[PDB]
């Protein structure tokens, strides 16, 4: 059932919420202090570093503080398992990993590795979850955009060109094992017969090279117009849960959804502090923090703005660089503001990237009138092959073609999903870059 | 011959309109009931079969519709048609009435089972313009039938005739019957392969496979299918009864004549409970202008109102069968008018004079030229495919032509529409 | 700096000498301010001086005054030596070859706009459906280097064909060279240009060049050349402006800027109109000719113009010039509308086709379109097939001159470009 399913998510929300509550008691931080989104990063970093094989800020009258006191590896994850109740809560750690990657995608433009790995930099809507580490699981890849996979498989080809017996040996056999698991990730995101089918051909030749590289980036050029099933979730910093679970609100009793009204209701009534350097607009940082908690980097700035109560401008025209402070000059100049986490209306997040029967594939001109006489060129002509068939799909697909046809916005107060608010916007800069 | 053709049609129309006014006396129908499409269909249905009869004639009994069957002589009906048609047999008239029903049927029903049950793709309805038509349709009747419809009659020519075969008659038949399709096509290769399909002693899957192939090329490298605006006889009856000489004034099925007629027409149609009259008008209007498998856009543009696809359109049919109760029955006047008008077309797809544009201003815009026409300077299947993979849906055809105004009786000021729009859909199904 | 003042001030003096001469002609002929503004008069004055410099000794034409209701028809006769004298006088004893050339293109453009060259093209063995390329086809050899830049690629191919047809059947061989030289710089594709070198090689021109050049003409339709577009107004408009108090040389002037549009706005030209003809339909003919727009997207013209610039076919007029056959009795006149809404830089070009997300990855399930840079995204041996290659990977829906557009007439110094749109019901693109 759905209520049977949503209860599992609520238990994850409580575990992350209780951890912060035990952390604040342990870090000896005031609740106005411990409301800092700047001091919820490292309290999640460390709690997550307690698996892998930082300044806990304390501003006191006038300026900030960089007291980066360290803690024990074991006792961290001890209090964690002593907070999350029972087992080693795995989902909550992936959830904190996915939230961290959201912030990374919005703020920092991962155009770094695009030009590095030999991929046309204009593929940055696709490169979602490039940040996310290997150590993550199914969710770690489920959110990772088509650009990440194309890249994570591109490296291996050049790695195989370099070769330290890369394909050879019980080491090199264990290599191609992952490289086949990888393609089966990618193939799972593409939502066309031709795309998946092609991905198949890449893994099948477990002796890769230029030809497979050339396909991998071609497939990336395919993903801009025929977008893939890239997951999207609303993972917020644990503090917001740390106040939510402190508000006498059970999350298992109410239920929780990663794509529903719940993270909006949590974000809305939140009082989370933050910091920005001089000559950086206090609420220009708010949009970065807001977009991330909704994983809305690669999102069209139309609906990104329609959902919130204001505009959501690109990074190019923004007064903010980074979310974690830089010991490059002066610290003392820091301004403690409460960012705007609330919005006018909410919208349900989806998985597939929106796609385009015994009807007519064509037309017959009755009237002598000057126009283009349409016909479904894909279907008609469909009778490398996959290379050609794909090139015929993108040309056919128009930028003006509407997706999600029917599904609309939702009034914040509407607890259960019932209010078709499909609005108008066609008034002539959709992108965030 | 310019006003000779205009007299021939006009006469034929004077003929049909006289028979409807006449049948209305023999059926003794009040003016308002004579304007009921249902009655018109029946009066049409009889005149057709008597030349090859009962039927339902409905009446508004002081507010309430009342169905009634009415039978008559197949010989009596003949003289009455001829009396209205002077005396000489008006083959053309009854042929014209055929196209009307075939068009009403192309607008209403999407014969997929009839396509599937003849080894043809259901998605070929575009090409399947008017297969309902009886074999006894005249010259212009053949041009009314679409290229796919011609394939279906070529396929069953093998399905039955070849499967178990005096074939000499149905040997000269298949040949000229294929030429109907061969002359519908518009390219050398399609027309070459056409002759290749007909010149075979024993055709089977060796020809059949090409039929369905040709049936696929005509969804892009389209054939030229004629388009005759043919209206409910009650329209004509009305206009003859109103003192119109069509032989004098002139008439043109492709022209402005039916358009301005429908403009001044008043045909009442019965509606079901619920069943939207606004949408019902769309059914008849499309059938009147043989404009069903036509870009809903150029249809809605001419109409000046949004013409809606099937299923999104809300009417079960056009004729009311016995299964329908008379109690819960209503009726309104159909909205048969449109904003503009355009000349109908026999043509299917795209010299002397401009083809390209040589810019003069440094303004950001798209330089418009024509790819097809500009590019015009043993195996057809190779070339047909080669041609098709060199033709996109953005190709401009009928370049220069536009939809005229009703006041533009002598069509001089064309308005060629613009779709800098997204997608409003183009397919009626 | 040095040419920023020099070129501006010089063209000014070129239009000043036109305006000075036409004024000192309306004197010698004795023409009223209103009778001086009749384009038919202007057109006579113009072709006289054009004949005068060329090479019995007298030459003239039709001259028109508004006498007592109807228009009259005097027919002037001036010594060609006196015309050369008066034109020189107004140009301050100076050569004035540009002046003449300027007045020479105006005529070519009135021609490129009125008449459709078909009789000519077919008889050259060329395709009639090539109007767009036939620019400046009226302009003579006597036309200077500038008068060559205005000439369309088709005009050149046509000019080359004759000398490679009639001429091939000494000193006139560098002619076939200079022509080929000229027609080579037009093409903005290395492929089409290289075959022009193969034409600058034809030691004995026959069919090897004929059908080859005719192919190079066809290739212009899709892969178009670099053809100049200048604004050349009737002398009367230049004369009026001078008499009005303008000092163009020190006021500056460009054939390609706002200045001609600025004159036209304040201009009040008059034309004779035959019984059948529509005044605003005539007014169009001159306007297009004035801006060399006879081969523009009628849409784009109608945009800048602010009036349905109708195709040639739907235009009820038989050209500016009134011939000897028609009688002045059945003849009225009206002031032409030669105005426009916005204005636009003219171009020698024939059109042409790196940062940030080209597309978008959805996050919320709210109805919208998934917008993407289709034009970028989709753009992922023998010199003759090299052209046909490009003539296939081309799309009519591709935008050219990206980032450009019209301006308000107040915008003397182009500051803010306005890009047009045509989401409204128009009338098509091709004038012919």
């Amino acid at each position: 059932n759905a209520t049977e399913i949503r209860a599992s998510v609520g238990k994850m929300i409580d575990g992350i919420g209780r951890f912060y509550i035990q952390m604040c008691t342990e870090l000896k931080l005031s609740d106005y202090d411990g409301r800092l989104i700047q001091n919820s990063l490292t309290i999640e970093r460390m709690v997550l570093s307690a698996f892998d094989e930082g300044p806990i800020y304390r501003r006191v009258d006038g300026k900030w503080r960089r007291e980066l006191i360290l803690y024990d590896k074991e006792e961290i994850r001890r209090i964690w398992r002593q907070a999350n109740n029972g087992d080693d809560a795995t989902a909550g750690l992936t959830h904190m990993m996915i939230w961290h990657s959201n912030l990374n995608d919005a703020t920092y433009q991962r155009t770094r590795a695009l030009v590095r790995t030999g991929m046309d930099p204009r593929m940055c809507s696709l490169m979602q979850g490039s940040t996310l580490p290997r150590r993550s699981g199914a969710a770690g890849a489920a959110v990772k955009g088509v650009g990440t996979m194309v890249m994570e498989l591109i490296r291996m080809i050049k790695r195989g060109i370099n070769d330290r017996n890369f394909w050879r040996g019980e080491n090199g056999r264990r290599t191609r094992i992952a490289y086949e698991r990888m393609c089966n990730i990618l193939k799972g995101k593409f939502q066309t017969a031709a795309q998946r089918t092609m991905v198949d051909q890449v893994r099948e030749s477990r002796n890769p090279g230029n030809a497979e590289f050339e396909d991998l980036i071609f497939l990336a050029r395919s993903a801009l117009i025929l977008r893939g099933s890239v997951a999207h979730k609303s993972c917020l910093p644990a503090c917001v849960y740390g106040s939510a679970v402190a508000s006498g609100h059970d999350f298992e009793r109410e239920g929780y959804s990663l794509v529903g009204i719940d993270p909006f209701r949590l974000l809305q009534n939140s009082q989370v502090v933050s910091l920005i350097r001089p000559n950086e607009n206090p609420a220009h940082k708010s949009q970065l923090v807001w977009m991330a908690c909704h994983s809305a980097a690669f999102e069209d700035l139309r609906v990104s703005s329609f959902i919130r109560g204001t505009k959501v401008v690109p990074r190019g025209k923004l007064s903010t660089r980074g979310v974690q402070i830089a010991s490059n000059e002066n610290m003392e100049t820091m301004e403690s503001s409460t960012l705007e986490l609330r919005s006018r209306y909410w919208a349900i997040r989806t998985r597939s990237g929106g796609n385009t029967s015994s009807g007519q594939i064509s037309i017959q001109p009755t009237f002598s009138v000057q126009r283009n006489l349409p016909f479904d060129r894909p279907t008609i002509m469909a009778a490398s092959d996959m290379r050609t068939e794909i090139i015929r799909l993108m040309e056919s697909a128009r930028p003006e073609d509407v997706s999600f046809q029917g599904r609309g916005v939702f009034e914040l107060s509407d607890e259960k999903a019932t209010s078709p608010i499909v609005p108008s916007f066609d008034m002539s800069g959709s992108y965030f870059f």
